[PDB]
């Protein structure tokens, strides 16, 4: 079929959904695109190369809250950013595993530069703003992995039994949204304190 | 060599370190133990079975702060628990990927039951205490994955350039320890508030 970048990414995202990350292969991608393995090699060198591009394109297609509104608070921006990051990552099977260990792409520079600039213009040192960004990113990544990977007893002590009932009664959105408010409020306590002991 | 549970786990943890999770196989485990694949099958059915046991044994060997001291605060317990969880997970390559999506083992029941009980005896509803436990777990899991997986440009805009310098200047312990204080303080704000608007 068509082998421009857009079409190779479309097929690679379908395959990721049917098979997951550990069963995504250049052999199986060649099969789905209707082509021979050496035809594929011209366009895509290895699994790593593909994985890097998939991390970028999932957010381009599905991460709609990358940038703060005019007048929006930093707290609100982190809330709306995190929910949109979580949605984009749940959209494909092992989506969060695809995003793991990547660094901003050249095509994300203007966007992530605007994000860091926004945090500094709201009173964070670059280092403290980055610590807040990284903590929201890591918490969200952790929550999506545990949910997604989870999809992949008679003598339960009583509080564990009820806790497992609580977890199994929801997809994880409730625990996620509660955790995010705790994180955002902790950053606020830290920022407002300045040089006071807190 | 010896094929009792302890010895199969020793070998599987070595192999995990040389090869990572995605390259851990029953074929390669059989090779390292000096045995044929059907000899292995009697002791270990599949990769999933192995992965479940490895998650348990990494914490048994290396997770030394499972339980609070006499008189210890809940804040202190979560701090000391999280640092010990992080250490145990960094001890092997893709350690955090091994722990992902598992639920307490029968051999962890008394331990995790004591943990949930401790949170309730410090004023948390079971649901709110579980939300705090899950948030600390997810943040830690996220931070270790990004660090571990990361191990697996000339026109950098200026704040991203300095932020990447900041991340590359440390193994991730600094960002982790800062994030954990923000999370613990947010739970405290939430718990103390009770039915007040906060
Ligand atoms: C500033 C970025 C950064 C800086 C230095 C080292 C890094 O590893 C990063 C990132 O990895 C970021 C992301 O991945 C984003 O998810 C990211 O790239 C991104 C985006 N493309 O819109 C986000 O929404 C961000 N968000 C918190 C989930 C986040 C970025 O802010 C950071
Ligand atoms: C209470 C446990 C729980 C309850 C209900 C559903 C669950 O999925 C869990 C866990 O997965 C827990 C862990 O994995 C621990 O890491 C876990 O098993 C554990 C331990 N074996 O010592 C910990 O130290 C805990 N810690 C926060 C990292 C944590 C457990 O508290 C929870
Ligand atoms: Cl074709
Ligand atoms: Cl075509
Ligand atoms: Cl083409
Ligand atoms: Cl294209
Ligand atoms: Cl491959
Ligand atoms: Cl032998
Ligand atoms: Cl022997
Ligand atoms: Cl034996
Ligand atoms: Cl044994
Ligand atoms: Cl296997
Ligand atoms: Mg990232
Ligand atoms: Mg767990």
């Amino acid at each position: 079929s068509r082998l421009n970048r857009e079409s190779v990414i479309d097929a690679a995202l379908e395959l990721l959904n049917e098979t997951g990350i550990d069963g995504l292969t250049t052999r199986k991608l060649a099969q789905k695109l209707g082509i021979e393995q050496p035809t594929l090699y011209w366009h895509v060198k290895n699994k790593r190369a593909l994985l890097d591009a998939l991390a970028v394109e999932i957010l381009a297609r599905h991460h709609d809250y990358s940038l703060p509104a005019a007048g929006e608070s930093w707290q609100s921006f982190l809330r709306n950013n995190a929910m949109s990051f979580r949605r984009a990552l749940l959209r494909y099977r092992d989506g969060a595993k695809v995003a793991l260990g990547t660094r901003p792409d050249e095509k994300q520079y203007d966007t992530v530069e605007t994000q860091l600039r926004f945090m500094t213009e709201n009173g964070f040192s670059l280092r403290d703003g980055l610590y807040a960004i990284s903590a929201v990113s890591h918490f969200t990544l952790g929550a999506v992995l545990e949910q997604q990977e989870h999809t992949a007893d008679e003598n339960l002590p009583p509080l564990l039994r009820e806790a497992l009932q609580i977890m199994d009664s929801d997809d994880g959105e409730q625990a996620f949204l509660h955790g995010l408010e705790s994180l955002i409020r902790g950053f606020e306590v830290q920022l407002t304190a300045l040089l006071q002991i807190v």
